[PDB]
């Protein structure tokens, strides 16, 4: 029986939804462990407490070294049932009626899903730094970004070390910049919150989440995206106009003793039983209002299982970083 790293007491609550949900239909048993962080549930699971997690690209990285060595086992599938990909595209949003480009963000606003997640930090600082005052090591990236932008809202990074870096986040008290659900601005849906409250000029995110977020078609339209070559185009348009293609978030498990069959079977089936637009009573890809994303992302269509003798750098791709 697989044990899921839930990073949060909603995605525990999900999780424990799940688990008697599975009880229920006679499907395979998944139990589950709380944690608070991603880096605490990669500990867990090579310390075998738990089996599995579903990362990011940033975070799929740092599974994979040592000592943890976690590999990627089942990819998750976004786009349409009848166009499937295991892909995103990390884009830069904007207000649309904007005079500015790519190249001249110096001095703005940004808002970004966290410290070293892909589309929000790995993704973006990677593509920005030729216009950074960056010397090398062993001065921290985040300082050379912390007097790029005025201001900035990176969730996961230091108060003390980088004010400037967590300025613009509204969280409260002790979770103001903290990478978690109660800074608000946290997440994809949270950099693009940073943006549509006019906190920010800019938002890192991935494609889909200002066709998540804003289900109005007015609203949608305020917004566009800055393309690479430096020009300006809508929000539909994101296959031309992206800052990288990226692989998709994947639960990772142990290279050694991971139990992978175990959990691609409760992967397969979990999709088949409680996928998109299967059953009314669990949803394995959506999350209740107010909180977004719990243990898979929201509007993912199922897994793809990764082929054997991959590790995290096979998966990430090579042209990273
Ligand atoms: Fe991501």
């Amino acid at each position: 029986s697989v044990q899921w790293c839930a990073v949060s007491q909603p995605e525990a609550t999900k999780c424990f939804q799940w688990q008697r949900n599975m009880r229920r239909v006679r499907g395979p048993p998944v139990s589950c462990i709380k944690r608070d962080s991603p880096i605490q549930c990669i500990q867990a699971i090579a310390e075998n407490r738990a089996d599995a997690v579903t990362l990011d690209g940033g975070f799929i990285y740092e599974a994979g070294l040592a000592p943890y060595k976690l590999r990627p086992v089942a990819a998750e599938v976004y786009g349409t049932e009848r166009q499937p990909r295991t892909h995103y595209y990390a884009v830069a949003v904007v207000k649309k009626g904007g005079s500015f480009q790519l190249n001249e963000l110096q001095g703005l606003k940004s808002c970004h899903t966290g410290l070293r997640s892909t589309a929000g930090w790995n993704v973006p600082i990677g593509t920005l730094r030729p216009f950074l005052n960056w010397t090398g090591p062993p001065e921290p990236i985040e300082a050379a970004v912390a007097r790029f932008f005025s201001a900035s809202c990176v969730p996961g990074a230091d108060k003390g070390q980088f004010p400037n870096l967590c300025r613009l986040c509204a969280g409260t008290g002790e979770n103001k910049c903290a990478f978690s659900s109660q800074e608000p601005y946290f997440s994809y849906s949270g950099a693009f919150k940073c943006l549509r409250d006019g906190a920010g000029d800019v938002a890192f995110i991935r494609e889909s989440t200002v066709f998540e977020d804003l289900s109005d078609e007015a609203e949608r339209d305020e917004y566009e995206l800055l393309c690479p070559d430096n020009t300006r185009k809508p929000v539909d348009k994101f296959k031309d106009c992206h800052l990288a293609r990226v692989p998709s978030h994947a639960v990772v498990a142990r290279s050694v003793n991971g139990k992978e069959d175990a959990i691609w079977n409760l992967l397969r089936q979990a999709q088949e039983k409680f996928g998109k637009d299967k059953s009314p009573k669990f949803q394995l890809f959506g999350s209740p209002s107010g909180q977004k994303d719990l243990l898979f992302k929201d509007s993912a269509i199922g897994f793809s299982r990764v082929p054997p003798r991959i590790d995290s750098g096979l998966y990430l791709g090579s042209g990273y970083f």
